[PDB]
Parts: structure tokens; sequence; C-alpha cells
């Protein structure tokens, strides 16, 4: 199978996480498409892949904002292609805020709405992903089994 992995990073931590789960599906056998968001054009991006995954990190002061190379993708989530796709979602943030990864939810609640397939529920890392890369690759291997 193909498996694009999309993500929004601005220090490093969804980046660090997105890789890791590649590097457990390209072991698992699929051929797996890792890009930065800043370099991709949301139209037609999921024709062709098998599996979506999508991720990003929480900002703002007092509200959810998405990380800022995430945004012009999430704003045209319609044209992607993501109508019964299977796609799973992630996210780095920290719990002292009052929306912890409020990005994983934003998306995955747009990617319902479009008709996708969900199929695990978000992977939400707090604080440093390198402490919890146990979870990661626990999060990555559930996916792969269920689709
Ligand atoms: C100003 C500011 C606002 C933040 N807002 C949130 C938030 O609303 N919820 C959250 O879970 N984390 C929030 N964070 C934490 C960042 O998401 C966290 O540092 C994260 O690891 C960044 O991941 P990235 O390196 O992949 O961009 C915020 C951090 C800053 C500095």
């Amino acid at each position: 199978p193909k498996a694009l992995i999309v993500y929004g990073s601005t220090t490093g931590n969804t980046e660090y996480t997105a890789e890791t789960i590649a590097r457990e599906l390209a072991d698992a056998g699929y051929e797996v498409d890792s890009r930065d968001a800043a370099s991709v054009e949301a139209g037609g991006l999921f024709e062709g892949f098998d599996l979506v995954l999508l991720g990003c990190s929480t900002w703002g002061d007092d509200s959810i904002e998405l990380q800022d190379d995430f945004i012009p993708l999430f704003d045209s989530l319609e044209e992607t292609g993501a109508q019964g796709r299977k796609v799973a979602c992630f996210g780095c943030g920290e719990s002292s805020y009052e929306y912890f990864c409020g990005a994983v939810d934003a998306i995955e609640e747009k990617l319902k709405n479009l008709g996708a397939e969900i199929v695990q529920d978000g992977l939400r890392i707090d604080g440093d992903p390198r402490a919890a890369r146990d979870d990661i690759v626990g999060w990555a291997h559930d996916v792969r089994g269920a689709i």
C-alpha cells in the first residue's frame, strides 16, 4: 500500500513524530511519502493513496490555532480527495493549555464532515515526543492493523 504523511511543525516535535510513524509503516512494507505541509498544494493531494496521515501542532493565545504551514491545507481540505479515504490524525501539544492538541480535534472533525474514514482515534502527544516513542510506534502499529 501507499501512505501519505503530511505534517505542520514549527519546533520539530510533530515532524519527529511523523518520521517515526513513517519508519514503522515503511518497515511494514508500505511505500511512504512524508511531506511538510509548507511544500504541498491541496488540490488532489490524496489521490492515489491508500492511507493518509495528517499531523499538526496547536498554537494560539487563548484560542485554538493550527500550525501556520498547515492552515492553507486545512482551509482547502474539501479539494484533497478525502471522501471515502482512510485517514488518521496526530499532533503534539502541551496539557497545560486549555485545548490540549486542539488542532487534532479540528482536523478530525473537518475530515468526518467530508466523509473520510477515520481509522483510529488521533494520537495526541504531550511534551517531548522523544519521551513517548513507544506510544508513537504502538499507534502506528494499530493504524496499520486497522486498514
Ligand atoms: C503560544 C503557544 C500556544 C500554544 N497553544 C497550545 C494549545 O492551545 N494546545 C496545546 O496542546 N499546545 C499548545 N502549545 C504547545 C505547542 O503545541 C507544543 O510546543 C508543540 O510540541 C509544538 O509542536 P511542533 O514543534 O511540531 O510545532 C502552544 C505553545 C505556544 C508557545
